[PDB]
């Protein structure tokens, strides 16, 4: 098979202890899985176990405390398990974390290998928790390793230091560690379309504008697409697209596609507001599979509507599969400050893209 799929239950251990309700579920992952069976779209794809990371792997991106201080929780008790999650912005713990993090980085390190190596063109990873805001140095939103940014790392560690790595993060959030893991760096590519209402909305820092556009070397190589005022959707998303990502992404040649997929810019999702549809999803999708030679690693991220992430991640791995791409409207007009939002960026990227010129 052409596609490859990577899932594995124990992922969903990972829980909070004081809120069973809170909306970062371990059944958003069996859900969606469960989503690929019912559409048949499972047996299309070519299954890659999961694997923990190593300590040494995550220590690509993570600081040396960090990393214990997390593997501490593991035989935690109750008490201090709370009050070590306390100790972040937005992060519950139980004695299954670090296992369920270390699961869902080695997950897509062997969906990077396999893709790498040519036994698959493309990859989805079913995966959590969550990575893009865990920093060097901590843990936040949910996230405790940067899955994504050690996904990019791990792939020039098996070809070449320098792999130009374009990371596309459609999460309705803004990815704060993948931002900063990457800010000084020019051999990895970090475009964010994120909800941002002038800092209102979580992260809730002004480091997801688009002035930020990178540091020294990596000028250029942090694309920030913030959205203010407005219930954004498909129209947005495909302007964003055509104007920004694929302009630069075409001319910034990457040799591997990561994708930040969460799923929390859909219709129907209660923490994002916006109403991005399953076929939207897909037509970015298959925007992306233009690029690298089709090598697209799809890694989920956020997205809190079961129903609704269960459909737009299984449209996503139909396009993987080859199946035909939706046509879509593409002269609607944007909400009015969607195209205020596109104008910023390229004045603030154009300096750095020929392709924006
Ligand atoms: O999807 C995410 C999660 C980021 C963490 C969001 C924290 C703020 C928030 O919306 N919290 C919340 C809302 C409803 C219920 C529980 C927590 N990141 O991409
Ligand atoms: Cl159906
Ligand atoms: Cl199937
Ligand atoms: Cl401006
Ligand atoms: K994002
Ligand atoms: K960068
Ligand atoms: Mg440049
Ligand atoms: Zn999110």
């Amino acid at each position: 098979p052409i596609t490859g799929l990577v899932y594995d239950q124990r992922m969903m251990l990972h829980h909070n202890m004081w809120d069973s309700h809170h909306p970062e579920l371990p059944q958003r992952i069996s859900r969606i899985f469960s989503r690929h069976e019912e559409l048949r779209l499972l047996s299309r794809c070519h299954r890659i176990p999961a694997r923990l990371a190593t300590e040494e792997e995550l220590a690509l991106c993570h600081s040396s405390k960090h990393i214990s201080i997390i593997k501490s929780s593991e035989h935690m008790k109750p008490r201090d398990l709370n009050r070590l999650g306390d100790e972040y912005n937005s992060i519950f713990i139980s004695n299954e974390s670090y296992t369920c993090a270390l699961l869902a980085a080695g997950s897509c390190f062997n969906s990077a290998q396999a893709i790498l190596t040519g036994q698959v063109r493309n990859a989805v990873a079913i995966v959590r928790p969550p990575g893009h805001h865990a920093e060097k140095d901590t843990a936040c939103g949910f996230c405790f390793f940067n899955t994504a940014a050690l996904t990019a790392r791990y792939a020039q560690s098996i070809t070449r230091e320098s792999l130009r790595v374009l990371i596309v993060d459609w999460d309705v959030h803004h990815g704060n560690g993948t931002q900063h893991i990457f800010e000084e760096d020019d051999s990895v590519l970090y475009i964010s379309l994120h909800r941002y209402e002038d800092g209102a909305f979580f992260p809730n820092s002004e480091d997801a504008n688009y002035d930020k556009v990178g540091l020294g070397k990596g000028r250029g190589y942090n694309v920030n697409i913030p959205w203010n005022g407005g219930k954004m959707g498909d129209p947005e998303y495909m302007a964003a697209f055509h104007h920004l990502v694929m302009p630069i992404a075409r001319e910034f040649a990457p040799e591997l596609v990561l994708v930040s997929a969460g799923f929390d810019a859909a219709r129907g999702d209660p923490l994002g507001g916006f109403q991005v549809t399953p076929e939207g999803y897909a037509h970015l999708t298959h925007q992306l599979m233009s690029l690298a030679a089709g090598r697209v690693l799809i890694i989920l991220e956020g997205g809190y509507n079961l129903t609704s992430i269960s459909e737009s991640m299984s449209m996503c791995t139909s396009m993987l599969l080859g199946d035909s791409p939706p046509s879509l409207d593409h002269l609607t007009p944007l909400k009015t400050s969607a195209t205020v939002s596109i104008n910023n960026v390229l004045r603030a990227h154009a300096p750095f893209w020929s392709s924006l010129r």
